[PDB]
């Protein structure tokens, strides 16, 4: 099938590579691939994470000077500013080159035309779905992850091979698999959970809590302990990601079982409408826009949303609580 | 009536005259008043227009250089970004006059007040409805054109005889007519038909085709030649020009006329709400901001419209099918 | 694919061949296939087209006489009657014969029963897409165009090899091509289009004028010239026809661009709807009927329409307008 | 204002006139015209028509024996049938003509173009709104009465004039009044009454009825002549007539003044949306489909209905009523 077990090193031994920034994924990938015998450089703000970088043995000169000097670069920053910078003070060099290859970890930018690179530049994408710190819990475990790859622009017939080139120049096959999609996808795909089950969750959450104090006579310690105060959720995720969704509820009680069940194909169809709506809101690029703006006029939303989450009762609450517990 | 079949010439004789860009228009116009006797200039972006332009044999300053030496100017130039360029290079500039008059193809940026001279400027338009080669295709026989023609401000009690003068200098009456309309009518006009029946008239295609092929079995083929890409259209679209719209359907079977006639008048209702609806969004000025954004933000929605459009499988058929016939 | 670019001439090549009527197609297929080295006969009522008919050398005897002779047939005459004249002076000569083929240009009349020949007859389709006159503006360019081909009834196991026999012997191809195509997805196709898109176009703009004027109080004569009176449509359908229809709207602008995307993608379900309405009401057959017995009563209907048009107001402005232009 | 009330007499005067039938109107009108002094005819099927005709003095050839004596004719016929007529027996001696003028009582079959003379003859109508005894019952009072003109077809500049020779050719003016009104219009309005004010009035009464008696255990006798056995609405018509619709009421009690004119005004909604339907139904030709092909099938629905409202309970209390009564 697409999916791809192991490759070749070949395209990326004797040339140089540009690392921008020394984040999270920036520092894993960077240190992985200094040891796995390739030659490196990297570009970041002059900060606390360019002390730590330098500290770690990395020459580190100015973003443009890693790229005059690479013929590869990866973007590992954000996602909300990174197109002025790109405009700025990434584009004029870039223009200064004629084969050159870069490869970003999201497709935000990207999938939806707010970063055009030339037709001199293979563009192609290499993205996995961790936070980032299970990755050397995996790494000094000798294992590999899982990642998604993508290809926009080809101008040297290239541009795959170059994606198994770095996929192995990061550890990930052998170990873990590489699977190939375009940047849309990912982005589709990294949005869809965003929009889709996480908030239903939260929200189904804080509706039982208050539900259950403001019309059953309920305290509200014990319903925090029910429902998420407990690391109930923790050993179901855990258990999910090793046996399987439903082989987990074997565990469980009938009782439980049936509900579920029962619950769960009764309500398919609601939320099935939900997620439609949101990814199509998505493939049409409305969600860019609406966020971009966003930016432009001052987070306000951002603002009063983080503000009214948490003047809520249940974290007044969970405040009281976590507080007994010694929990920080 | 408010029609105008012919005009003088003289408030233009004597002066010099401000054209700003060379382009579809501005060469088309500025070459028919150069050979209708007045004393002109030219201002440009200095690129391959301007070569064509002094080329041609324009004198061509700097776009405030040919502001200074001219009492009219003429903007013939974009809609989308005229705002920036009138605020940074022309307005100090026209603050460096007293009596000056300004004229433009189209009424968006004025009608909305993205753009405000002071009122030491008569303020004007001149629009004709062409693509703009059409207009060279009258000139060499000898034709006229029609046109509407607009004033905003007058600050010389000779905003509309200065609007004849420059109508009958770029040779639209007599041999066309010439039409007096606000800016607002010009600009609420040229949208929506960009917004009401050419979309319409796309959708309707790509849904019978969609319809034909998905649900009874018919080859893209015979429903491509069908709906587009034979040149039927074009020629309705002549007759129509010629004869008049109904008349035009003499020429039709009998069998056409009945069932065109009974679903026109069976469908009236519903396209006029569908009007009505967008023009009051016209009217009131919500389309321009939405318009504006979506430029501050990236153009996103544009890119990934443009691509749903194209990667459609009407699209892919017609590739296929039009490099059959030869046809680029 | 099911197209074909060209064929033989061999079983028409030693038989006789009966050509009914002389109007549009008749002459110019009959010339056409006279050209191409054929022995051919002339069918026709005996009046001014009879005239032209034994004009340009083509004896013609009674339409009976034609058939008695020819072991082909060609019906190139109406939709709306050709039942009659089938029942009385065509199918008792038909029944006078044992081996026979007959082909039509459209499928209305056969595709919905109102025909039956024998079972000792060959039924097969040849149908292009033009309005007629264009196909002697491409013969005389020794090219060649498009048709749909199509088979009803098969009594020699060659009804397929006569199609694109006759096929070439009209001159399409080889220059254009050749669709196979039941006589159900001819007939099908030609009415969706006179039912769906042409009469949504006439309203669109109908109700754009009556809207324009009488709700923003604008002039009839700018309303005219800004939606039809000017020969946009004509230059679109042509670059549609030329390049592609999306690839044809980059020689706009940007905003007519954006705005008519988004509004395409806002309303094709509806023009989806109604198209899934009218496609169902006729593959069942009940248009055919409606349209039968309103000429059964004396085109009453068809009367009080082409009436209410020509008396609307749109019309009467129009005809003040297309006589200050000159065009008659 | 568009009345007249009288008019001159001279067209008419040297030539013959063609009746075309001796049934209400044909004997009235043309007794009257005989005594007016002109020289006319009569055509008629030979019946017992035919019979009183001859007896009453009048010379009768066959239909079109008088039709090509006469320079003018009246078809004071039917509505159901005439079109086959007309197509037979009367086309083919117009069309041995050069100048006619023919004129109608009702506009039903040309209005809706189930009668299109040639353009060789002035169309024109004369239209009075009587049952016809009535103007008799006028006429030997020296009145005289109001009546309908149209005119269809011009060929002489004289159809005008004709109309009112035609006009004080039957006695109406001067006495009574003669209004001017296209074909459309008189059938527009002789079937909105037919269709809309008589049958709702009927069915309010039936309803009435019912109600009464199988919802408040009332005597069918009684509800009888409460409703219309009693002649109370026949003296109201009258007072309408004669007074004023409004005015009439006057000599009625508070009461029911009181109580009519709150519910005329409570449902004055409903009965005018179902007006615009019909009339609607009418102006676009449907109705005169529908009635010609009810013709066409048999009068099935006639059948049916004309047995379902006599079998009704109503009738039969009506018929053991009126017998008791002695009226027939
Ligand atoms: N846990 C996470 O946040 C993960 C992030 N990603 C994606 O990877 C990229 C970010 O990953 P990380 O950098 O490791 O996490 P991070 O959010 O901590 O990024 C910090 C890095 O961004 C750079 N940076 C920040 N602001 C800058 C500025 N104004 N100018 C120049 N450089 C600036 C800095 O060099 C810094 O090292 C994004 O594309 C993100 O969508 C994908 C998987 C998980
Ligand atoms: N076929 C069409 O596009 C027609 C356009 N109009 C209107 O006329 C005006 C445009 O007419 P055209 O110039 O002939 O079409 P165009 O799209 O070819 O405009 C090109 C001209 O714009 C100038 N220009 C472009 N970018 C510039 C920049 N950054 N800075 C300075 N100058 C720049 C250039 O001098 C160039 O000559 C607009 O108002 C338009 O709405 C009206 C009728 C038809
Ligand atoms: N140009 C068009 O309108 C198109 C029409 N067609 C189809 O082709 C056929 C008609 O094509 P054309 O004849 O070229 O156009 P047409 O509509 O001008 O037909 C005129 C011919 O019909 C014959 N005709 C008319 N009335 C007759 C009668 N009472 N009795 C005997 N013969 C009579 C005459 O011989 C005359 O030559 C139809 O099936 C039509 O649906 C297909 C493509 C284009
Ligand atoms: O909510 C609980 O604690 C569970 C139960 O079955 O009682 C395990 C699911
Ligand atoms: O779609 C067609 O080709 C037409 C027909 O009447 O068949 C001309 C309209
Ligand atoms: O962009 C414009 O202004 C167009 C017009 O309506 O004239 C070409 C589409
Ligand atoms: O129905 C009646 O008899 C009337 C009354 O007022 O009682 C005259 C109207
Ligand atoms: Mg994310
Ligand atoms: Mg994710
Ligand atoms: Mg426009
Ligand atoms: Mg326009
Ligand atoms: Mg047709
Ligand atoms: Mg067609
Ligand atoms: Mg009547
Ligand atoms: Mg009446």
């Amino acid at each position: 099938d697409k999916t791809v077990l192991d490759a070749n090193l070949d395209p990326l031994k004797g040339k140089t590579i540009g690392v921008i920034g020394y984040g999270n994924q920036g520092r894993v990938q960077a240190t992985i691939m200094r040891e796995n015998g390739l030659n490196v450089i990297v570009g970041n703000v002059k900060d606390k994470y360019y002390e730590l970088a330098k500290k770690e043995g990395f020459e580190v000169y100015e973003i443009d000077e890693a790229v005059r000097r690479s013929d590869v670069a990866l973007l590992l920053i954000p996602d909300e500013v990174m197109k002025e910078v790109y405009e700025k003070k990434i584009a004029p060099v870039l223009q200064g080159k004629k084969e050159f290859v870069l490869d970003f970890a999201s497709g935000y930018n990207v999938a939806f035309g707010l970063i055009r690179p030339p037709k001199s530049v293979d563009t192609i994408m290499v993205a996995p779905r961790m936070v980032g710190e299970g990755i050397m819990d995996l790494h000094k475990q000798g294992k590999g992850y899982p990642v998604l790859l993508g290809v926009k622009q080809d101008a040297s017939g290239k541009a795959w091979d170059y994606a198994k080139a770095i996929a192995k120049g990061i550890g990930a096959i052998p170990g873990g698999i590489a699977v190939i999609s375009s940047f849309e996808e990912e982005a589709l795909l990294d949005l869809m959970s965003e929009h889709t089950w996480v908030p239903i969750l939260f929200g189904a959450i804080k509706a039982c809590y208050d539900i259950a104090v403001k019309e059953y006579g309920v305290s509200p310690e014990a319903a925090l302990l029910e429902f998420y105060a407990s690391g109930e959720l923790a050993e179901i995720a855990r258990l999910i990601a090793e046996e399987g969704i439903f082989n987990q509820m074997v565990h469980h009680s009938t009782t439980s079982q049936y509900g579920t069940l029962t619950r769960m194909f009764k309500y398919y169809d609601v939320v099935r409408r939900i997620v439609e709506n949101e990814a199509k809101y998505i493939w049409d690029g409305s969600f860019a826009k609406e966020w971009s703006l966003e930016q432009q006029a001052g987070y306000p939303v951002f603002y009063r949303l983080w503000e009214l989450a948490t003047q809520s009762e249940m974290a007044k609450a969970e405040k009281e609580l976590y507080k007994l517990l010694g929990r920080k």
